[PDB]
């Protein structure tokens, strides 16, 4: 498997952090002014992660649409994703907004509330049936509905309510709860099957907006998420699945969300899961 065989070559040579800074140098640059806006300052979890003003989401509020999000567009896989920063504790409502707004199906959590000893996003959904959620600012009601705790992952039937309509909808929450504190998966076993746990669920299918997509920056873990997704996908469909090259598509996102994959170990583990997840298709 061609993209195997690089792999086993760049390991051979240790140039993983050569080749990673390889893409961050020819990484795309663009304007983020409206997410440096002094007044968006409170709505920005880290000041080097910013949505790229070309792709932001837009809230469909008067006076500040502004949300640390970004639509990751890719043509070729007709895939979309929304990568967004983890909800902070004065932007839950917004977060949910743009569920509503955006008319996802899914929302995939790739972070633990609490990594090491810090906290890495507010408790933006319900953990109890009876205690449901009401998010004041933006006229939202959210109530777990049911919860399925495996291993590896976590998965929530959660009911957004719009209570200005009383329209209804079902949110399926898919929480990847195992990614280490440090470094990354010794398998891509369990994250591969949690991804296509999501698409099962039709949570990535073409008749619902787009999955959200979050860790504590929206970039990392996230990157590796669509990253895998779309590069197997692109390897479906088309003649030749050899020519799928990570780096490109790796680059073709990143023109839509800076720091997609934050780390050289980041890049081998996506090239990991990749390589196993089309030997698993086989
Ligand atoms: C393609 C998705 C996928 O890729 C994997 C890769 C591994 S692996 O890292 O352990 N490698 C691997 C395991 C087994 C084989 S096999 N059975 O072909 O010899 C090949 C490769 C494990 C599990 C999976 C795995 C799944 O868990 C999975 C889950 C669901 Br739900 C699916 O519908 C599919 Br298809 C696959
Ligand atoms: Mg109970």
């Amino acid at each position: 498997m061609e993209m195997e065989k690089e792999f086993e070559q760049i390991d051979k040579s240790g140039s993983w952090a050569a080749i990673y800074q390889d893409i961050r140098h020819e990484a795309s640059d663009f304007p983020c002014r409206v997410a440096k806006l002094p007044k968006n300052k409170n709505r920005n979890r880290y000041r080097d992660v910013s949505p790229f003003d070309h792709s932001r989401i837009k809230l469909h509020q008067e006076d500040n649409d502004y949300i640390n999000a970004s639509l990751i567009k890719m043509e070729e896989a007709q895939r979309s994703y929304i990568l967004t920063q983890g909800p902070l504790p004065n932007t839950c409502g917004h977060f949910w907004e743009m569920v509503w707004e955006q008319k996802s199906r899914g929302v995939v959590m790739l972070n633990r509330v609490m990594e090491k000893g810090s906290l890495k996003c507010a408790q933006y959904w319900p953990q109890k049936e009876e205690k449901e959620m009401i998010f004041e600012d933006t006229n939202l009601k959210l109530t777990l509905i049911s919860e399925d705790i495996k291993s590896y992952y976590t998965v929530r039937q959660l009911e957004l309510e719009n209570l200005t309509t009383q329209e209804t909808r079902e949110i399926l929450h898919f929480h990847y709860t195992t990614w280490p504190d440090f470094g990354v998966p010794e398998s891509p076993a369990s994250f591969l099957n949690f991804l296509f746990k999501v698409r099962e669920s039709g949570s990535l299918s073409p008749e619902h907006g787009p999955v959200v997509v979050h860790c504590s920056a929206g970039i990392g873990r996230s990157g590796t998420f669509c990253l895998a997704d779309t590069c197997l996908l692109l390897m479906d469909k088309r003649k030749d699945p050899s020519s799928v090259d990570i780096k490109k598509v790796l680059l073709e996102m990143r023109k839509f969300r800076m720091g997609l994959i934050q780390t050289a170990d980041q890049l081998r583990f996506s090239y990991l899961a990749v390589i196993e997840g089309a030997k698993f298709i086989m």
